[PDB]
């Protein structure tokens, strides 16, 4: 975690995860597909356009919108461990009682 230093610039992804109720970036959490404040996130992704939260994440460089899906999985993005388990499968069990060393 940077907190206050600076936006490392190294070109990087910011995940755009699917789920039942909305869809959640690396800086944010889950926002359902219904609010009008979700609306510019849903509405520029889905031209192509970068909302704020993602340039205010990566230096103003290449900052680029994987997306991924979970859906059912509800929602698990800052939770902890990374990309929330889509290796084959989805999530499978977070087995995981504790944040970090898992």
């Amino acid at each position: 975690g940077s907190e206050k230093r600076q936006h490392s610039s190294q070109d990087v992804h910011v995940v755009l995860k699917l789920w039942k109720s909305g869809f959640s970036l690396d800086n944010g959490e889950l926002r359902s597909y219904q609010d009008p404040s979700n609306a510019q996130f849903l509405e520029s992704i889905r031209r192509g356009e970068v909302p704020a939260e993602l340039r205010r994440l990566a230096h103003g460089g290449q900052v680029n919108l994987d997306m991924e899906d979970h859906r059912d999985e509800d929602f698990v993005k800052p939770k902890g461990a990374f990309k929330a388990f889509t290796g084959e499968g989805q999530k499978l069990g977070s087995t995981a009682p504790q944040v970090l060393s898992t």
